[PDB]
């Protein structure tokens, strides 16, 4: 106590935020340490639960609903005055069960970035790209390259024809109705898989690779957010930020993220944190510092938002955001992201059919929660697997092959597997960055007693853990 530790992703303007801390230390004498750990969104909950963790954590609003439910977040109490300074849309994003849990910072959205010396006219539709690629392939270039390793980037396409995360009905989200295995999704994803089959794109393409490609002018287009602009400005590439291409006449639907800053419920400096955020970061001078390092896009503060609205890049950001859908901040979000992530990855690698991959993503997102530990794996399965109300039995569930002998625990609503990674991995591989331990969870009620007909209750989902190669 007597300082502030802050966590924020590595792709954000952490250097600018540390400057806002440099000022905060000068005026109050309290030192601010800004950190940018990898997987900090998965790590925060882990440390915060043990009383530890940073004072302030930065991330899109979608994670904070889970945090608040786990009791890891202190409630924020800004007065009516301070509230008027921020847009009502941004406050809604950080509200869970009728409470304010974090401070809205900026509004993010994925935009289409093109290099106009290469491509004066950006494609208005996705379909135009397969052909536009052949033309560029002719002169040692590629049409499009972006991060295929994160569902955040490929979702805008999948969600175009009618893909959605959770059905919002009657004023609430139905965590059992997930729209990832419908025709709209399959369409979007199928198109993406085709691109990789057509070799118009590489399945192993991730953030840095797509960044370096576009920044070195090796590709005409890329998809990314405001934070990316800083590095593209330094590469002195004549680029442009425009609306995302439409898929089958329908516009791409990106998830709208609202960069938020929460306060650790176990943080001893709650008052100090409230000061820094309200009275140092959320001001014209504070947001300016960060924005300069890495663009925040459309800031939540009305005063500094209007000053940046002139920027055509921000305008295109807002346009895509307008055509997109705000992320739910419900705790089931993480399950959703994992489900989709695994889906896209398996499909793109041709390891699964689009129809199968999105089928498993359906179950995963609804019924399954995977937790990856150092040498250990935890899989939690909803007993109401199908949503029929008929609870499955533990003996019917099976993790991995015969060698996998996990410790099985059974609650009223769940069945939990604790498995050793070494014992339970059916498949291991290496990516640019990652070691991937993979396995499957299986529900096989058979042999059954009655005549199994219509819908089959044999379900198999992918269980995967990805670890950074250091
Ligand atoms: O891809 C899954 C991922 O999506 C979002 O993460 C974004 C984040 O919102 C952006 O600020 C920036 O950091 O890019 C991220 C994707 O690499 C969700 O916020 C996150 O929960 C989810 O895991």
């Amino acid at each position: 106590e007597g300082k502030l530790v802050i966590w924020i992703n590595g792709d954000k303007g952490y250097n600018g935020l540390a400057e806002v801390g440099k000022k905060f230390e000068k005026d109050t004498g309290i030192k601010v340490t800004v950190e940018h750990p990898d997987k900090l969104e998965e790590k925060f909950p882990q440390v915060a639960a043990t009383g530890d963790g940073p004072d302030i954590i930065f991330w899109a609003h979608d994670r904070f609903g889970g945090y608040a439910q786990s009791g890891l977040l202190a409630e924020i109490t800004p007065d009516k005055a301070f509230q008027d300074k921020l847009y009502p849309f941004t406050w809604d994003a950080v509200r869970y069960n009728g409470k304010l849990i974090a401070y809205p910072i900026a509004v993010e959205a994925l935009s289409l970035i093109y290099n106009k010396d290469l491509l004066p006219n950006p494609p208005k539709t996705w379909e135009e790209i397969p052909a536009l690629d052949k033309e560029l392939k002719a002169k040692g270039k590629s049409a499009l390259m972006f991060n295929l390793q994160e569902p955040y980037f490929t979702w805008p396409l999948i969600a175009a024809d009618g893909g959605y995360a959770f059905k919002y009905e009657n004023g609430k989200y139905d965590i059992k109705d997930v729209g990832v295995d419908n025709a709209g999704a399959k369409a979007g994803l199928t198109f993406l898989v085709d691109l990789i089959k057509n070799k118009h794109m590489n399945a192993d393409t991730d953030y840095s690779i797509a960044e370096a490609a576009f920044n070195k002018g090796e590709t005409a287009m890329t998809i990314n957010g405001p934070w990316a602009w800083s590095n593209i400005d330094t590469s002195k590439v004549n680029y442009g930020v425009t609306v995302l291409p439409t898929f089958k006449g329908q516009p791409s639907k990106p998830f709208v993220g609202v960069l938020s800053a929460g306060i650790n419920a176990a943080s001893p400096n709650k008052e100090l944190a409230k000061e820094f955020l309200e009275n140092y970061l959320l001001t014209d001078e504070g947001l300016e510092a960060v924005n300069k390092d890495k663009p925040l896009g459309a800031v939540a503060l009305k005063s500094y938002e209007e000053e940046l609205a002139k920027d055509p890049r921000i305008a295109a950001t807002m346009e895509n955001a307008q055509k997109g859908e705000i992320m739910p901040n419900i705790p089931q979000m993480s399950a959703f992201w994992y489900a989709v992530r695994t889906a896209v990855i398996n499909a793109a690698s041709g390891r699964q059919t689009v129809d199968a991959a999105l089928a498993a993503a359906q179950t995963n997102a609804a019924a399954v929660k995977v937790e990856c530990l150092e040498a250990e794996l935890v899989v939690t399965v909803s007993r109401d697997l199908f949503g029929t109300g008929k609870l499955v039995q533990p003996g019917d569930l099976t993790l991995g092959s015969e060698g996998c002998q996990p410790r099985v625990s059974v609650d009223t609503d769940v069945v939990r597997f604790n498995a050793q990674l070494h014992e339970c991995s059916s498949r291991v591989q290496m990516t640019k960055d990652a070691l991937v331990y993979s396995t499957f969870l299986l529900h096989d009620p058979r042999p059954v007693s009655g005549l199994s007909i219509l819908r089959t209750n044999r379900v198999e989902v992918p269980i995967e853990c990805r670890y950074p190669r250091l």
